[PDB]
């Protein structure tokens, strides 16, 4: 807790600076680059959109992101590094699994996924020497067995290692309580753990009840709203039919009931995504052609609008970043 | 159909002698070998077993193996172009797509899938250069929505380039009959296909109506039993309780049928396995020590003590692999 790492490094604490705490460069499947960069127009193609993006980004405030990519997002570290040293942001990368492990994965007990979750912390991932300074979950619903045994390994290695853990929910399905009881059961700290798309819901009860017991809460998705896309199933049902106005002024209700510490803000952007329908990305940023820099361009402003400080709004994206990146037990 | 593609570039047809049609150096997960080598001791353990596995294969008379893992099963081009190199063995490489395909493949288009296994035919597998020279698909039952649109996508490819088809089973549900209505409905020719996994079953009315339809009778699992292993579930429900004995006598069975230039021969071995509980390559292993050489050590001498000539042996393990990879429309 002097350094978190980063793809190019560690740094320092005061170095992650405004911090985006779950993005993606590209959200894909194991392998998949590799054998089909056409499938992106071309590799090349996506490292200049993603840099120019996080260009963009950095010119609006944003000084590191956390790309909340697993192995079975596809997640390429090399290709982070790149873009991470053309944009001159920071770039935090993760290990664990999100909901598209392959039977590789699938299969392992509680110790192996350990084992792999430690090598990617504490070794690198793969053969590039970049450490992993976060770990990202998943749930969808009621988790399966092997999703228990995954949030348990991500809780082991977290434990081991001080780095902290986010999750992907469902979150209609409450499943940050699943989370946390299985978490907890295996001694981990709420405060090392972000419940991650908890914009999705409206339910204060629940989002009130895990940041009552110390957990980070993660309003990581803002931008994603599929109004005034006329007839679009697909678009629809990923975005879902709340204004992206609504999801920001979650922030504002959790810093009312007093948990401005625990609120961690992303956009959930990506620039190439290909685990979902065919020209998704085209659609997505038609929606928000800001991308990433959607946070600080229009939230920051809608929310001080709403009465939000500039020094609320400062502790919300630099300093629960660092203390949430910081490894540590206790936070 | 002058040349075969290999991992170490094009062959000719006599060139790849008694050639194993359904193989794997190891059975993986996209992605996998490059994350966890660990898992299998090292990368360079898996290499030294595969290379000494394939040195006693060649010793036996093998001179070629089709590595029927795809993209989704961890196939690793440069892996098997080193042990190639090492071993002296000729390899085939596979595109197409088996039972675990993740999201960024299962959301994809038949015209789509189609571009992908061209990729890997006539373009190259990932930046390697090597071409695949068969396209293996996959269903266990009834196909899924995603799995139609592979194999459809299997026979444009096959269509377009003159390169082979192989599939994956669950024999005891007849998976062929709808593997070959829809090969057909894209008007591939069944001499262009083999229909895999075919000794799990013995029930010789769905073998010979397929057979008598012009595909290729894959017998590809030999010595894949469970019998007198103890107490072991997970064994059992993987290999059977059928004999290697029992399998074999299927090659005889077709051959009095009128069928020898329809059968294709293998172990559907391998030297590393982690799709399946750990430690399963050890069990298989010590069921049979002779691994991709138990064709040639165990059951050519089996099927000559039962009353199959030399010279239809020959034409079983040299000939009509030759004739179903050597590339054409109509074989
Ligand atoms: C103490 C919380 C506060 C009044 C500070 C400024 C941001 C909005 C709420
Ligand atoms: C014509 C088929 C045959 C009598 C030849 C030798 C192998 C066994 C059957
Ligand atoms: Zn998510
Ligand atoms: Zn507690
Ligand atoms: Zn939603
Ligand atoms: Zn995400
Ligand atoms: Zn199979
Ligand atoms: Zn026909
Ligand atoms: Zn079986
Ligand atoms: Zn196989």
């Amino acid at each position: 807790g002097d350094r978190i790492n980063t793809v190019r490094g560690p740094i320092t604490i005061s170095e992650a600076g405004f911090t985006l705490t779950h993005e993606h460069i590209c959200g894909s499947s194991a392998g998949f680059l590799r054998a089909w960069p056409e499938f992106f127009g071309s590799r090349a193609a996506l490292v200049e959109k993603a840099v120019r993006g996080l260009r963009r980004a950095r010119a609006a405030g944003v000084r590191t992101i956390v790309d909340v990519s697993t192995f079975d997002i596809g997640r390429d570290v090399s290709l982070l590094a790149e873009v991470s040293r053309a944009a001159d942001v920071h770039i935090v990368a993760a290990t664990g699994l999100w909901e598209d492990p392959p039977l590789s994965m699938r299969l392992r007990s509680v110790e192996e996924l350990t084992q792999f979750f430690l090598r990617e912390i504490q070794y690198g991932i793969e053969d590039t020497g970049i450490r992993a300074g976060i770990i990202k979950v998943a749930t969808n619903g009621k988790a399966t067995p092997f999703q228990e045994l995954v949030l348990r390994a991500a809780a082991r290695a977290s434990l081991a290692t001080g780095v902290p853990v986010t999750t992907h929910t469902l979150a209609s399905q409450r499943d940050g309580e699943q989370q946390a009881a299985i978490f907890e059961s295996e001694g981990l700290s709420p405060s090392r753990v972000c419940i991650g798309h908890s914009d999705d819901t409206d339910d204060l009860s629940y989002l009130t009840a895990l940041a009552a017991r110390g957990y980070l809460i993660g309003l990581d998705g803002i931008p994603h709203s599929a109004i005034g896309l006329e007839d679009n199933a697909s678009a629809s049902a990923l975005l879902g039919n709340r204004s992206w106005q609504t999801r920001a002024l979650l922030i504002k209700a959790l810093i009312d009931q007093g948990y401005m510490k625990q609120i961690l803000v992303s956009n959930d952007w990506l620039f190439g995504f290909s685990s979902y329908v065919t020209n998704i990305m085209d659609v997505m940023d038609s929606v928000n052609p800001d991308g990433m820099a959607f946070i600080p361009l229009r939230v920051i402003p809608f929310l001080r609008e709403k009465g939000v400080s500039n020094e609320t709004l400062a502790g919300i994206t630099v300093t629960n970043p660092a203390r949430f990146l910081s490894p540590t037990l206790r936070a």
